[PDB]
DNA sequence: ACAAGCAGACTGCCGGTAAC
DNA sequence: GTTACCGGCAGTCTGCTTGTAAA
């Protein structure tokens, strides 16, 4: 089909920019390198996508959805029994998933700069952020956590989690960093609950 | 008259202009021509004073970060805190005020980790806001107000929380309500962290 | 207009202009801005048709070298030679005519070995003047007018002697006398090389 | 004293530029690199020498006189007996000396383009060129070579020798190339001497 | 004799538009 | 789909000019 082929070149470009941008940063890979690696011409790319930024937008979407997939896998398998335990299992899950350098480059470093903080927020509300808003909402609902404004709490905890990830990855002894950071995140969480 | 002065003066104009412009529009979105022009200098003199665009951004980060600490310490002194715990609460409220500056949000919260790399900017913040967070925790532990725990991780995590808090307040649809509510969840967080 | 024609048209204008200017002043002494401006195109369109300055110089060389061969063959045909020896003599007299063109001396005798490398330019000349020399020698052997010997070495050596002959005539203070005398020693050299 | 100190940095600049330009070409080394290798600053370089060209001129001078030195050694050691045999030995001597890659880069390639063909000529008249003019003059003088204009002949034979050198250096089988080129030069010379 | 500040210029490259 | 093309940029060079010495 003619439009069925469009999706195939968009997948080749999205896969390639994800690999390359994930390896080195959005600024440090240009559209030529990316087109070459995808097996398409710069012209076709600028036909399927508005600009470099828009291709970064669809890369972000794909990556974030994978993060949610792998995370839910870990959270379901943890086997929590109360919303609070679900929150802790989510924390440990992100700690496992944020170990991926692709995720840190695309989501934690480049995305707020490419799409703008509000822009990436509009994207993350349909993913990790909004799932945090829901975990908080459920923990409030089941009486494990004081009623309070949810949007702020979720954003802040997301901040703590993101920076947790960078700290563990760049620390000189990563095993001890993951242990101690997990400890303090737990202590922080329990101090939040009842 | 002297060259020590001539260098320093050109660096002062270049850092001033790059701070203004980069802060208004982002590091990616302003080129060295525009920066030179606004500074009243030639691109050549700039590439003599600074290695590349990145090196100039590093000195802009430096000035901005110390400016952040100056303003914060000013606000904390006037509050009249008396114990590490009070210092922590007054610090949070202070950052909420200072981070109202969009130049601070653009340069420090967004670009710096991208331009310098995350560990690079960290090496910078340990000598400023990060290091102060480490001292506030460390003294709060000493004074028995906060349980002994690994200090560097806690400090980094709390910094992450405060940063995304400031971005949240700035970009909210009604910033007054967002500042009030965000202060709320930060306070509850602290109080649950302390005794 | 077609795309192959739009490319061919700008490539011809860049080659024409780079030929004019580089021939007037040397490859080192003319930049791609001047060259584009003279072609009436943007530096960007140029870096689309040509890899870099060097690649454009390579195509300029190619054009100039075939113009050299064309002018040479015209003059030699007009001599009315009939044997390989007569062809060799008429060739020398032709090179003396053609190398009067300073554009030829500038681009081929001076810049080309430095830009493309001695081996690189040789790879180019082997398909033009050098190859014509190798064939003129080869036929001179075939007809028994010249002693059997390694052909590539003789061809390269005679080329060196001819080139420096051209520079010599061009830069001498009385050029008319220089062409007469230089022609003399080349003729004697040739006759001593033949029988 | 200041003149003893001044002269020494020009020796270090000239040695450093000789090594470097000789390795990579005049176009491919900048004055910064050259200052660094000499152990001096660009300001000192531009105080002792007018421009990049001026340092190249003094490098040319040194190299050319070194060529004449080594050549004189081999020509003395061969032991010719008449001007003609002096010429033949001179050629084989150059063939040996031109084996040096520094000499081929600075004298045979860059110098005419940097200094201009006439400029380098004015330099070579006090060395290999002018000596060639003298060997021709003496060969005419002893009746071994026909009376003819000397300047043109000397320039031409210099051309044949120079290009001979590059051919031997760049050839795929350099041993066979030295044999064959020596051969064709011998035949040329003998056909010249009568 | 040396050093530093500085200015004009240049090369190769990129991102996005528009003509094929 | 594709190829030509434009405005603009970052980092480097070269030589000039103003400052700071070791004689």
């Amino acid at each position: 089909t003619q439009e069925e082929r469009s999706a195939a070149t968009r997948e080749a470009l999205i896969t390639g920019a994800r690999k390359l941008w994930g390896l080195r940063g959005y600024a440090e890979v240009g559209t030529p390198e990316i087109a070459t690696e995808a097996g398409v011409t710069r012209g076709a790319m600028y036909h399927q996508f508005a600009d470099k930024a828009a291709l970064f937008r669809d890369v972000v979407e794909v990556v974030e959805q994978d993060v949610m997939a792998r995370m839910a896998t870990l959270v379901a398998a943890s086997g929590a029994a109360t919303p609070a335990d679900a929150i802790r299992a989510a924390v440990d899950a992100w700690l496992e998933v944020s170990g991926d350098p692709e995720v840190r480059q695309l989501i934690l470093l480049d995305a707020p700069v490419v799409l703008g903080w509000a822009g990436f927020r509009d994207v993350a509300q349909r993913y990790s952020l909004g799932m945090t808003e829901q975990l908080i909402t459920e923990a409030i609902r089941a009486g494990q956590l004081a009623r309070q404004p949810v949007r702020p709490l979720a954003q802040v905890l997301i901040g703590a989690l993101d920076e947790a990830a960078m700290f563990i990855a760049t620390a000189d002894d990563p095993k001890r960093a993951r242990r101690e950071t997990r400890q303090v995140l737990r202590r922080l969480i329990d101090g939040m609950l009842n």
